[PDB]
């Protein structure tokens, strides 16, 4: 009766959402008792009437940060980094005084003291980046305010892989993607895979994410609905793989490092205690809140991953909108990929309706 029940709630929830939000193409995965169930609607390419399939690639936007968090967790477990390490330890030319006291933890969790949402578009090279961070003036002491920022976790990702001697992309492929068998997940989509790469749509124009500094670390992953379902499965408790630093790093990305309001900051992932007030995550997902500064309280030592949690992340690019959420206690989760950037609360409310019916 379970597959019939899943089909019904997914159909009755997503069909009106697509119509209300005018979404051109969408893929949904429900992870129910650890098993994935896939659903597709609409078009990856409107002009060519190419349907969304289980092999369609979507831009994950900020959901990419969950991969960066896990790769950072793997580096901790390898002994290559410590979150209490100063950021300057891995970038010694970053000598400016305001960086004294700023750690990898602060970069990973948006708590360095006001690093901006986007790296400025005029910053392109590594030397541009150095000048940007050397000249940046924090608004707050480190570890006091959370301000969501690609320039923060993006730099965390770039520094965390330095001890490996690998590029960020090589580290992600070899240490996260390949061990988890995510073989249709890319930082740079290869030419033969472009036939499955959906267009994003913004004001009715077909767009892909623009290149930018630290894009790979902060918002550059593209993936299929099947690989993202396998990503959810990999972040659920029963994961037991040969690559034990990765198994441990996944658990560390769900550690609770900071609290603000009723939410907890992990590495990439964000968490709330479950059962959760649905209005809190729906309302809190609005960018008028999610992009605003909020005071944080440190959790020392970080809370080890709590099984009774709602774990989630929204993401967007100019042309795409994504959402992933799961409940480790229930072995239950959802992935929603769309080639239009429609408002976060609509994504979260739909996910709440589906998972509440199945939990
Ligand atoms: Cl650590
Ligand atoms: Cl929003
Ligand atoms: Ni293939
Ligand atoms: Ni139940
Ligand atoms: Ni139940
Ligand atoms: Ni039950
Ligand atoms: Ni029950």
């Amino acid at each position: 009766a379970a597959p019939q029940q899943i089909n019904d709630i997914v159909h009755r929830t997503i069909t009106p959402l697509i119509e209300q939000q005018k979404i051109p193409g969408m893929a949904v995965a429900v992870i129910y008792q650890g098993k994935p169930y896939y659903f597709t609607w609409g078009y990856a390419d409107i002009a060519k009437k190419q349907p969304v399939t289980q092999q369609t690639l979507f831009e994950l936007g900020s959901v990419s940060k969950t991969f960066t968090g896990v790769l950072g967790g793997d580096a901790i477990a390898r002994g290559e980094i410590k979150l209490s390490d100063p950021a300057t330890k891995y970038w010694p030319e970053l000598t400016a005084k305001q960086w004294n006291g700023i750690t990898l933890l602060h970069l990973a969790t948006y708590t360095a003291g006001g690093l901006p949402l986007q790296v400025p578009d005029e910053v392109k090279s590594s030397s541009d980046l150095l000048r940007f961070y050397q000249n940046w003036q924090p608004a707050w002491a480190p570890g006091t305010q959370r301000l969501y920022a690609n320039s923060s976790i993006g730099l965390f990702g770039a520094l965390a892989v330095k001890p490996s001697g690998l590029s960020f992309e090589q580290a992600m492929q070899t240490r996260v993607f390949q061990p988890l068998k995510l073989n249709h997940t890319w930082i740079n989509v290869p030419p033969p895979e472009e036939k499955n790469y959906a267009w994003g749509y913004r004001e009715g124009k077909a767009v892909h994410v623009s290149p930018g500094a630290l894009d790979a670390e902060a918002y550059g992953v593209k993936s299929t609905i099947e690989d993202m379902a396998r990503w959810v499965q990999s972040n659920l408790p029963p994961l037991d793989i040969n690559e034990k630093t990765l198994q441990q790093g996944i658990q560390l990305a769900q550690s609770r490092y900071w609290q603000t309001g009723d939410m907890y900051q992990g590495l990439g992932w964000e968490m709330l205690d479950w059962p959760v007030n649905p209005d809190s995550i729906i309302n809190g997902s609005d960018n008028k809140i999610a992009l605003a500064a909020r005071p944080v309280k440190a959790i020392k030592p970080p809370t080890p991953a709590v099984r009774a949690s709602w774990v989630h992340k929204t993401g967007a690019t100019g042309g795409f909108g994504s959402y992933v959420a799961f409940i480790p206690e229930k072995e239950l989760g959802i992935v929603m990929l769309a080639n239009k950037n429609y408002p976060n609360p609509a994504r979260v409310a739909a996910a709440c309706q589906i998972l509440n019916a199945l939990q």
